[PDB]
């Protein structure tokens, strides 16, 4: 059979490991397919991935990713000859119809960067009371963000609010929600992420969006402008200035060359 | 203080066994295992084992013998052979292994999949052991000494109880690791476990080479069976024994190669 060879390049933006298919059409019918196949362990690793073209990054489901439009622009400012210590990169986004200007700084080594982007704004901002939990709504375009804290709950399990959440969206249509189980003794968030099309739970390494949920609900509840939340395998600081959320974190270019699978 | 290395890699999956080879790089640099471990992360190019090529020699992470690594770079010397055409034998060394490997690649789909065959190291001890109430034939090795349990052939049992039982066998004996090909005869599956004393925890790899291996040895014995093709929990290995040697089989996928950026 015919090998199909892509140009990629690996990117750890805080965690959300994220690849970027390069030269390739981007709104070919097969990416969802071969997206998958581009993430499974058994071939490069990946959590997102993502296909540019000039300014533009296609993600795989027309999704707009925060994280990975942050490796996007540090990826441009990788490849770009002028780059010194800090740009500002116009780019696009399929889900966000602004134009989106990143700016870029060094964090360290010439792979090493940090990347500040601009976050959608939320739709409605809900404190809700589930059975007997306290839990935090966000609810955003495409994504429902709920916010459970720890701390400020009785003992449980996560599987237990997992099941609980699923039921109080039993009655209402969604594509996505999330849940960020909040730790306040440390301020950290482990992200929770059920899709429909995969039918199944995923623990993000880290989540921009899910961040502003976050960071949305302490500036309400608790007066917090700004603060770095620690997630599983990366960290994410949220910024609200101007009544406008930004989303900054570092992000550091892994590999790059060609990777083959089927046609 | 900020400084990018720039190495060339291939990233292979041999039978799950997923593998990264670092090319033109110093086969002998005290930084190698550093490099290993920051390249095997997932926040990195993900791997569960590093490579390190000059020639046709393989020197691996920490100067030990890889089945899965030896058919790999073999996988690869073929990817790069224009000639290749369906079947070709490779000529190949690996670091722990006094011997050289002819390693029989051919192909299997396309120009990036392959099936490798290797001649792997004979075992140093067979014996049936009986611990509690469960028996298991443990087949030992340089380095490693693999307990087989058919699970079909004993009782009801939990795996971790086993694990457990085994462990407590090895307290007596100075083991830098062990592990447990947990075998099921009904459907030729097995799940490798694995377990190392500086990890203090067990894995379930996705394939053991070696682990095959000793599951046909003893199977060799206990059946008269010379080879079967063993499922395993991300992958397939084959085992054949010929003329009193040991050989595996498998197959073996390029997936991509290019550049890796690394901070020092």
């Amino acid at each position: 059979r015919k090998v199909q060879v892509l140009d990629f390049i690996k990117i750890n933006p805080a965690g959300n490991i994220t690849i970027l298919i390069d030269n390739f059409d981007i709104y070919d019918k097969n990416i969802p397919k071969l997206s998958e196949e581009i993430m499974k362990e058994t071939n490069l690793y990946a959590e997102q991935v993502g296909f540019i073209k000039d300014s533009h990054l296609q993600m795989m489901g027309g999704e707009f990713s925060g994280n990975a439009s942050r490796a996007f622009a540090s990826l441009l400012a990788f490849r770009d000859k002028d780059f010194s210590k800090q740009k500002n990169y116009n780019i696009t986004c399929s889900g966000e119809s602004k134009v989106l200007d990143v700016d870029v700084r060094n964090d360290g080594a010439k792979n090493k960067f940090l990347a500040k982007i601009k976050m959608p704004k939320f739709l409605s901002l809900e404190e809700i009371n589930v059975d007997e939990y306290k839990l935090g709504l966000v609810r955003f375009s495409g994504i429902n963000h709920f916010i459970f804290n720890i701390k400020e709950n009785k003992e449980t399990s996560f599987e237990n609010i997992i099941d609980l959440v699923k039921k109080y969206l039993s009655n209402e249509e969604y594509s996505a929600f999330g849940i960020m189980f909040f730790d306040s003794d440390n301020l950290s968030m482990k992200p929770y992420v059920y899709v429909k099309e995969v039918g199944s739970g995923v623990y993000e390494n880290s989540c921009a969006s899910g961040t502003t949920a976050l960071g949305y609900y302490l500036k309400k509840c608790k007066n917090l402008d700004r603060a770095k939340i620690v997630q599983p395998n990366g960290w994410l600081e949220y910024i609200i200035e101007n009544d406008e959320m930004y989303i900054d974190g570092p992000v550091e270019i892994i590999a790059e060359g060609k990777i083959y699978i089927g046609k």
